[PDB]
């Protein structure tokens, strides 16, 4: 029977066609049919939803041996630092968005957000999502302050939709040591500005 997970696509070998999956609990999956995605060059660190069948036979060095049915990429982005020239209020935007569900992977490499916002649901009008370090008593010594920003690019807020975005936490890797988690500023859909604390596993 079918299985579904979110995972990191690992592309570390010299053959860019050879890849495996890392789950947010640290466990790994070996795709016995990864060759079928041979035309699809996946970047190392790419996040994706994977539909698969778990095979009975184990493969040495991997927790799972799987037959992949579908790989659907999850928007994977870097944090927008203070020094970035693209870190402008105009480019980043501050449109409403809901952070429905958030979690950090065991290795503290990703913050994934299940979000909801209103759009016209058209490929022509793309929305811009970012995890930003703002350039301008608080618990800054326990939680790292970040802003989950949304630029709707003037799209009419007609229909509610859901999605996922995964952010690499490597640009704040030095600060993670000795902190409880992340403090995420969100301009919510119905309740104004909220600050959500997301714990490191």
């Amino acid at each position: 029977s079918r299985s579904l997970v979110i995972s990191t696509i690992n592309q570390i070998s010299e053959d860019s066609k050879e890849f495996y999956f890392t789950l947010d609990n640290g466990k790994t999956m070996f795709p016995s049919n990864s060759q079928a995605w041979g035309g699809e060059k996946f970047e190392n660190g790419q996040r994706a939803f994977v539909i698969f069948n778990e095979l009975e036979q184990p493969v040495n060095g991997y927790d799972y041996n799987i037959q992949v049915r579908d790989i659907t990429k999850v928007l994977t982005k870097e944090i927008v630092t203070m020094d970035d020239e693209e870190n402008t209020e105009e480019k980043i935007g501050d449109d409403k968005i809901n952070a429905t569900y958030m979690w950090i992977s065991k290795d503290k490499k990703y913050l994934t957000i299940e979000f909801q916002y209103y759009s016209t649901h058209s490929e022509d009008k793309k929305h811009f999502l970012n995890l930003v370090i703002n350039n301008k008593d608080n618990t800054d010594d326990e939680y790292i302050n970040l802003e989950f920003r949304h630029n709707s690019e003037r799209d009419s807020p007609d229909h509610l939709g859901e999605g996922y975005v995964s952010f690499k936490l490597d640009k704040i890797e030095e600060q993670i040591e000795g902190k409880k988690g992340l403090n995420i500023r969100v301009r919510t859909l119905y309740d104004g500005i909220k600050n959500y604390k997301v714990q490191f596993p």
